[PDB]
């Protein structure tokens, strides 16, 4: 049988088959319901939308994320989703087809315990598998060793691998993603006079910042520079026809990966947190560390951003070392190309937590048979 | 047929052929075991590694010395590392070759039991002997009369020969090596800051040891001018690129050597022992032994301590008295070396333990035909 | 004149006088300075806090450590808690009184160097004392032998004194206390979907884990038994009066003491250590040593760590030995107890450190005059 690959993100969802080179159903991870009553009969109404459905119909409904920085909060529209990835958008059965589900490292085990109860007793799949997501961006990277920065839209977090063999206690993880971003995008567009309130607005401003924003080498030289003219003023066209232009924004927005003081937070940036995390590490590994520093996500996706990590991590490791940023142009979907590999070994399907196995041990033997 | 030579030290390992003039395999006798769980899937991962495999992955393992002051502990371990020499080193089968063992004075009596044990049962030698580790120096040097101070990792001993007649009497031993001096800069490294506290870190250590430290011609002297300047100040660089700087340092870890108390042991140094050794000779050897003294082992290269040994020697020997101390540069192979050449001698092959007679006897054959 | 005691820990600040029976400044040892921008003028803002200060504001405040593992770190915050202890807490002149100070061993020689430069410049202190921490509890337990474990915030160390006489070489360190134990509570805290990644966060995990954390006697019945039923299971009450409960993480935490590797350590536990401690000592003393374990530090007032303690201990040493756990109910100030002990007698007063030696010697005295 075919095993299937489902990376449920905080944002998006990936689905396909192992064995295939990407993902065959990518939309979004929304469940949209009506805000309006309805005043025409005899038209096909239903009480929520999932996906791209959700998404076009945006304006009169209103849009929940299921999945909030990397932890399922609403288990009844995590299941919607399921049911509409199992049955719309892949035309399979899930009876007949092992899953391989993803989750972000330092996660509570409720969250994973929930995921696999549901699998085996909603879909009654015959088999599944927890993966931590860094794993398989190593495992699409084609590397046993290296530090991976994963970065989506709900959880940015490091794993450093050596040789295999992963190091729990250096594992870092930060609450702070594409979403928060978009967040404060939202805030600081209210300076140009641009209000965006509603889930639907939201949805416009996160396009507005995939499509124009980007990290800037020098933050405070680029600032002397919007200040200066306005060579780094762009437009956008909103849906209803309006334009809006943009300045400093366009490099202010990601700045607050490297200074998440922005939003409030204490925590350090990207830089100083791949730092950190290779120097809890055993001193005979932080110069291969150095050197296979692995970027995947959408998060990562900023234009100049592999190199501002690059100079920063420069500034932060010994003269002598070699730093050496890895950002394939396919990163944003490593996570799933890395699972469909894994799913796809012959060596993995010992590996499989099968129905009678749950059944025996309850949903508790996922800590066991999971990293 | 030809003969092995194996010289199992407590920190390396040296193995070849008799007749050759330097070993063919030099491997440090360690064996590692990971201490982290692995994460990837289809690679080859292994429960131990042995020698250099171990000392390249060491970042992610815990290494173990199964011989502990040329006593074998690990008798596991041990014949790991002895089956990784007769096969992935020497590309031999052990069932077609006589071997040569090496092994220091006052041992127990069970270590070369079970070693000819081992030998006669596990890998079916048809024969094999034991020598003394400071007689072979001894045929190395190609004399047949001087003191010999062989100090390696694990044991400093002492044997009084004249005339080939060994005094046993005037056998001396003292469990001080480059093990203890290698711990010991690492207590001392702490005064700078700098903190190993794992076996990599030993490892580190060690090689730092190897690579910076001299002995002192006067040792008060030598502490005045380096409290009085930087000129004996060096740099050492880490492998993740820190750079390391001592000064005393250098000089007072060989120094232990000769002043035993700084470890906390109430023995005195190596050049009363030999003095202690000499005097416990007859009153007509003394003369020809004060002029042939010889060293070998890895502690024995330290710069300068050939000197320091000469000058100890003759203010304690009378002034009519001729000290002279012999340092080949090659008495780091000097065991391996007179071995190989106690093996290719036609008298010597009378004195092998054959299958048969081990049969007949058992194991305690080897304290009767071997010294 | 009345001498002052200091004791400088990584988390707390002991000081007093001289004679007294306990401390009578007791605060912690932090530095704040705010992360947010005022807005209101006309009240007293200060651009640093410290201690009880820091601790009150600790929710508009970035806490620093300027001690970390018994070093300090940052000379300038370390200036500021010395004269927040000597004006604020104490109300004293520091040019009219003695003080005596505490240092953990085997520590760097320019953290006591600059100590005594600080004591001697900046408070111009007319005389000053360098001790070291196990020493100053084995005087405030009243005994001349034993072994004494003191473990703290930052440093757990083993010193073995018989007849008053140290030895140094059977010295143990080991950089796991308090603050790495509240570091992994915080990391398994995620489990049960709490999260606290703010230096504040710290503070309040740092106090669930000083009011809800337990050695548990067996580990592995420990954990059966909470995961069999409920009764483990405690409540705790957040400042905000959100309410989070805790299984096994209440004896989980304190079992990376005896279980280093919880946290990536290769060291071994403290039991481990403590007999390695006492095999290194002469044959004559472990016996003395075994019924003489003194502990001290605010890291062994957890419950049933004594027990524990004793039953590994007799696990470890032979059968015939008497194993004897030393936890007097105040050991969490014995190091300030020794060393107003050691301040109040006779002859100790000349062993001070006068202004007019470290005039004519320098910084380097210290090391002379004090172990
Ligand atoms: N080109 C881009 N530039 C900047 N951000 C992007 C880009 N593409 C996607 N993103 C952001 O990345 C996040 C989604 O990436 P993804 O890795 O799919 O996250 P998840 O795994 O959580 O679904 C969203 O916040 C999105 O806004
Ligand atoms: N150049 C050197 N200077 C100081 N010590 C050395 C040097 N080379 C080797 N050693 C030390 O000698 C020991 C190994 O020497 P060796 O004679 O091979 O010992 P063994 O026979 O016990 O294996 C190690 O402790 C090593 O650190
Ligand atoms: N009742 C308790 N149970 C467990 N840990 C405690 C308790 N009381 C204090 N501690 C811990 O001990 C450390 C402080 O003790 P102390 O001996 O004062 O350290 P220091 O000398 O480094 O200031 C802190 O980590 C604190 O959390
Ligand atoms: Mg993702
Ligand atoms: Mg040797
Ligand atoms: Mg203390």
């Amino acid at each position: 049988t075919t095993a299937l690959v489902c990376d449920n993100g905080s944002g998006l969802v990936k689905a396909g088959f192992a064995g295939d080179d990407a993902p065959r159903a990518v939309f979004p991870s929304i469940v949209g319901r009506p805000r309006h009553q309805g005043v025409m009969v005899g038209m096909g109404q239903k009480d929520s939308y999932v996906g791209d459905e959700a998404q076009s119909k945006r304006g009169i409904l209103t849009l929940k994320y299921p999945i909030e920085h990397g932890i399922i909060t609403n288990w009844d529209d995590m299941e919607k989703i399921w049911h509409h990835t199992f049955y719309n958008e892949l035309r399979v059965a899930p009876e007949e087809h092992p899953t391989l589900l993803t989750e972000a490292p330092l996660n509570p085990k409720a969250n994973r315990e929930k995921m696999t109860q549901i699998m085996f007793e909603t879909f009654n799949v015959p088999a599944m598998y927890v993966a931590i997501q860094a794993v398989l961006s190593l495992y699409a990277s084609g590397r046993t060793t290296g530090i991976v920065l994963d970065s989506g839209d709900g959880v940015t977090h490091n794993v450093p691998i050596y040789e295999g063999y992963a190091l729990p206690h250096a594992i870092m993880r930060l609450d702070l993603a594409g979403r928060d971003l978009t967040d404060y995008l939202m805030k600081i567009l209210t300076e140009r006079g641009y209000s965006f309130v509603t889930t639907a607005e939201r949805e416009i401003v996160r396009d507005i910042k995939e499509k124009l924003c980007y990290v800037a080498l020098d933050f405070e030289n680029e600032m002397a520079t919007a200040a200066s003219s306005s060579s780094l003023e762009k437009s956008y066209e909103l849906p209803d026809g309006q334009v809006i232009t943009i300045g400093n924004e366009r490099f202010r927005c990601p700045e607050t990966l490297f200074q998440p003081s922005f939003i409030g937070m204490e925590s350090a940036g990207i830089h100083e947190t791949t730092y950190n995390s290779i120097m809890k590490c055993d001193i005979d590994i932080r110069k291969d560390l150095y050197a296979n520093n692995v970027m995947s996500g959408g998060t990562t996706m900023y234009p100049g951003i592999a190199d501002r990590m690059q100079k920063e991590i420069t500034a932060l490791a010994p003269s002598t070392m070699k730093i050496k940023i890895i950002a394939p142009p396919e990163r944003k979907y490593s996570v799933w190309i890395g699972g469909s590999i894994l799913a796809s070994l012959s060596t993995f399907q010992q590996m499989w937590i099968t129905k009678q196995e749950y059944d025996e041990a309850g949903p508790s033997i996922v800590h066991r048979k999971c990293f």
